Order: C-alpha cells, then sequence, then structure tokens
C-alpha cells in the first residue's frame, strides 16, 4: 500500500488579475483551475479539499463563469477512478472558502478535519470574508449559524458534519503532512505527501494561487492577513527547499495543463528495482 | 484667530475599482482626486498631507495617469491663498503612502508630526507596501534607508525632516484631534477638526476612499491590516455620529465636486451674531 497521490480536476473559475496578484494585476478575466486532492494511503483514502458546487457559485458568483463538466463534480472525478464518495475515509479542509469545500455535502460517513480555527470563521467570518465563506453545505453548524440552512443537502446533520480541530504543523498519517500557512485564511492548511521511492510534493493550495505568486511573494487579493500571507508564502520557499519538493499549486492554468490528472496518478511503483 | 479649513486639491490620480473597493469593484479605471487640508488656528497653520509628487508618478507608477495643473502642487495650491510653505508652521502625514507626502520637501521649516510607526515603515515596509512607499522624499532618513538618496530635494537632510511620533487618539492643537485608524497603513490617521460656531469635519484620509466605502465597511485593497482597516471603519462612523461630524473622505470625486476647495473655505464667521 504504497502512497499514491490523485488530482480531481474541479473544473474552473474566473477572477479579475487584480484578484489574483493583489494591486498588481494586470487587471483582466483570468481563468483558473479548482482541484482536489486524493491521496491512497495505507492508512485509507484521504480526500483534500472538495472542489465548488457549480449551482452555488452559479447562483451566489456568476461572475465567476464556473466551467464544470459532469466528470469534474466530485462524485464525477471519483467516477473516473472507479471510486464513490463512500470510499473516502477522511476529508481534510485547507479552508472553508467555496472552492474547496463544496463537495464536502457528499461525504456525511466520512472523518472530517481542519485547522480550528475554520468553523468558526466560516459560521462568523469578517465581513469582507462573506463571498468566500459563502457556501455553508459542508457544515450544519455554520450553515445554521449563516442562516443558511436552505444550502443543506438532505441527510446533513450536526453529527456528520463534524470537524476534528487542527493547529500548526501537523501528520494527517504517516508521511502526510499538513502545513499550517495562515494569511489567505486564518486557519489555511498547505500539504506536503511524502512517498516511499520519489522526491516530496508540496501543494501550497490557496497559500499560493501561481507559481508567480510563491516567486515574487505576491499574494491574492483574498486574505484576511497579508502580513502572515507572506510569512506564510517564505515558510513553503524554504520548506521546498529543505525537503526538495516539488511544489504544485491551486489556481494556475498553466502549470496545470503540465499536471497529472484523472487516471494518471504520483507515486510510482519501480518496474525493475 | 477662529479655525478656518481649506482644501488644497492636488489633482488627480487613476486606479481600478479592485483597488478601490476591495474584490468587490467593479473593476475598470476610477478616477479620483487627491487633496490636503489646511488649518488656520490660533496656534497656527498646520497642513495634514501634502499630496502627490507629478514626477514622481511619472516615473515610479505612470499607470497612475496623473492629472495635476500648476495651481494643484503644493506651493500652486498654497498660491491661491496669498500663502507660501514658509507660511506652514506644522505638517502632519496620515500616513507616507506617496499621496499624502509628496510635497513634504517644501516644508524642511516645519515642525512634522505622523504615528510613531510610520516612519519605520518607510524605512522598513512589507513587500507588498512598496508602491505606496515609493516617494522617500520626505524623509532624508527613510530615503536612505530605501536606497533612494537620489530622491531627495537640495537642501533635506535628517535635521529638517525628523517627525515627532505620536500614537493613539490625541490633540494637534485646540479642537484639532487626530483619530488612530489603523488598517490602510500601520499609522493611518484621520482627523476631526473642531470649530467655534458649527458643527465638527470628520476627514476620514485612507481609513475610508469613499462615502461608499464607509457604508458598505469595504475598504481599499490597498492595506496592511484589513480588520483593523474594518475596525476603524466602525470607529469612524461610531465617531461621526457622537459628534454629529461631518464626513469627508479621501478619495471620492462626486463627492469632492461638492466641496469647498482654494479660497473657498470651512469656518466662516456670523454675519449678525
Ligand atoms: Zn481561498
Ligand atoms: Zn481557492
Ligand atoms: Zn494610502
Ligand atoms: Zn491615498
Amino acid at each position: 500500500s504504497d502512497t499514491k497521490v490523485y488530482l480531481l480536476d474541479g473544473g474552473s473559475l474566473v477572477l479579475d488579475g487584480y484578484h489574483v496578484f493583489w494591486n498588481r494585476g494586470p487587471g483582466g478575466e483570468v481563468r483558473f483551475p479548482v482541484y482536489s486532492i486524493l491521496i491512497e494511503h495505507a492508512e485509507g483514502r484521504f480526500l483534500i479539499d472538495t472542489g465548488y458546487d457549480y449551482d452555488h457559485v452559479m447562483k451566489v458568483l456568476p461572475f465567476e463563469k464556473p466551467i464544470q463538466e459532469k466528470h469534474q463534480t466530485i462524485p464525477g472525478a471519483l467516477g473516473l477512478l472507479g471510486l464513490e464518495p463512500r470510499d473516502i475515509d477522511v476529508v481534510v479542509n485547507s479552508h472553508f472558502h467555496f472552492d474547496h469545500c463544496g463537495g464536502n455535502k457528499y461525504f456525511p460517513h466520512a472523518k472530517k478535519i481542519c485547522h480550528r480555527s475554520e468553523v468558526p470563521q466560516a459560521c462568523n467570518p469578517q465581513p469582507f470574508e462573506h463571498l468566500g465563506y459563502s457556501d455553508l453545505s459542508f457544515s450544519a453548524e455554520a450553515a445554521e449559524a449563516r442562516g443558511a440552512t436552505a444550502q443543506l443537502l438532505e441527510g446533513t446533520t450536526r453529527a456528520n458534519s463534524t470537524f476534528e480541530g487542527i493547529d500548526g504543523d501537523v501528520d494527517l498519517a504517516r508521511g502526510v503532512k499538513l502545513i499550517s500557512t495562515p494569511g489567505h485564511s486564518i486557519g489555511h492548511y498547505s500539504l506536503l505527501v511524502e512517498f516511499p521511492r520519489r522526491k516530496p510534493i508540496l501543494f501550497t493550495i490557496d497559500a499560493a494561487y501561481t507559481q508567480k505568486s510563491l516567486e515574487t511573494l505576491c499574494q491574492a487579493a483574498f486574505h484576511i492577513d497579508p502580513v502572515a500571507g507572506v510569512n506564510s508564502m517564505r515558510k513553503v520557499k524554504k520548506l521546498a527547499e529543505d525537503h526538495g519538493a516539488e511544489l504544485m499549486y491551486s489556481h494556475d492554468m498553466d502549470n496545470f495543463k503540465t499536471y497529472r490528472t484523472g487516471t494518471q496518478f504520483y507515486g510510482h511503483h519501480h518496474h525493475h528495482h
């Protein structure tokens, strides 16, 4: 049971270049991918993030012009792998912006994990965080707090949408580490996956939308604390250098086109060793 | 010697709507005014902010498309009033973004006041604050720290560009209060001017670029701490309500067209009392 990582292509959204590169831009529409990270591990199947819900975006953020085919929903992407939501044991959310938790609703059976601060933030966000924390279907508690119980999928209860809260740099499983990278959101996590026979991969998630972002220390305009945001970028750069990790970014179309998705995966076996 | 306020029209700049209304926009060019606040007081002439320097903006931020006529430089605006820079006793800066300190160079003789944190921030800004703190001509110390001594007007020395640092809500002079409103910058100040015979005026300066900004608690994309930024907006709304103060905003063209500028002023004498 060697560690494998499968990227679940979740389609795309659009933001202004001023959203993507805070203050710098240039301005104008930029379309970027959204994906989730499925880890097939000895300890179980872990899904980090769950993309966006198409209907939610069309209702609440239609200016983000979602494109998402049937195979780019979470059930659809899992289907490419001959899996279904019930095959996933643990769901981890990097943060509860709508584009990272829109598929949580399909995983009532799963254990849920997130930073200790994130459910409380979803319940009572800053005034400027309402569009980010706009989809409360991942939490009956948060939906109730926000007056958004109408968003709840039938069958979602407090009992099946409670999160175990974590803090700091901690192990999710053997060789899978959650790296605290606050700034974009109060409890934002990045992800370091180690493999038995290859160098690690550091998924920046929303601590760095693109390669350019991390190079230039220019974060996204969506953030709660930009000082933290930069410090977290430095932390990520240093961690990658230390571990000799390969960096992969959350919302970077040019790089994403070069990433393995669908039935392609990271963590291959040897063939002559 | 009753308190009078004269607004020195300093021309205009452009930003994207996403700069003005953080994340909200809409996008596209928005042209807005820049002005400085001259207070003729019993205790002396106080100038709060000094606009932008045209050459600096054309060199370093030409995408802000400055428009500034001869009478819209600080010496030109003072000239409309039959004054010159040497007539000003005290210069106060709300913060050291380039559009509020570009005329400081003309006031070596004056006492200078600013938040205790602002010269240090100009010397060592966050990576994302370099375009805001781009004009160091207001401080030989900051220019030296930033490698920008070339920006210094001949005759500028540490001795004539040192600031007295303040903190908290404090009086500048009788009935002139500096209101701490951090968030847009680490030591940002707003200004409350009281008059002997009329209601006060609360100049939000960059704690709220526009009326819409303060109404919606939607601050500018230029900030160091947006949580502070919102808290400061609430502070300003409450202070205005308490004092029954008239609110005036820093970068709001529609409102600015209704403001008194040039030889027009606030704080008129009675005529039959
Ligand atoms: Zn996010
Ligand atoms: Zn995102
Ligand atoms: Zn400013
Ligand atoms: Zn300004």
